[PDB]
């Protein structure tokens, strides 16, 4: 475990992450996909042999000895609110048992499901929440990683209200 477990925000491509393990934006067929995904992939195409997982779920390949857990958020064009706001905190969860079996000290995470897959809509704070829920009783140091200047401050002030 880090010593005193963190959080904190970075406006950055995750794909050169700091942490010791990378959490993907994935797609349930482990295909290249855009944005978070297919930096990933750029960076580390080997972690997507039998990448594929269903949609509420999280998978580790390994890329060396460096772990890549695909977590697939919903895309909510297809699924009701209910649904994939269920399937969004499940997503999280799994993120959370993954980074604990692996005995990592850190971890670097996108904000699932507020992309391509957020049916054009603004999850910050409910992507953000369902991590948090997730990753509250976990011990690595977490590192979210994200592109927008806007979302960054919002980050880091949702991080800074619990301190
Ligand atoms: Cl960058
Ligand atoms: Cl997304
Ligand atoms: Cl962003």
């Amino acid at each position: 475990g880090a010593m005193a477990p963190s959080y904190r925000v970075k406006r950055m491509d995750i794909a050169k992450n700091d942490e010791e393990c990378v959490v993907n934006a994935a797609n349930p067929r482990g295909l290249p996909g855009d944005g978070v995904c297919k930096a990933v992939y750029k960076k580390w195409p080997e972690s997507f042999k039998n990448s594929a997982t269903p949609v509420g779920t999280a998978k580790t390949v390994m890329c060396g000895t460096y772990p890549v857990i695909h977590a697939v958020g919903p895309n909510f064009s297809n699924y009701t609110e209910s649904e994939g706001d269920r399937e969004l905190a499940a997503a999280y969860r799994e993120v959370a048992k993954e980074v604990t079996r692996l005995g990592v000290n850190s971890v670097a995470i996108p904000l699932l499901s507020t992309g391509v897959y957020s049916g054009g809509k603004d999850r910050l704070t409910q992507s953000l929440n369902h991590l948090f829920t997730a990753m509250d009783s976990t011990d690595a140091d977490v590192v979210i990683y994200c592109r927008d200047k806007e979302w960054e401050k919002k980050i880091s002030e949702a991080i800074q209200m619990r301190t």
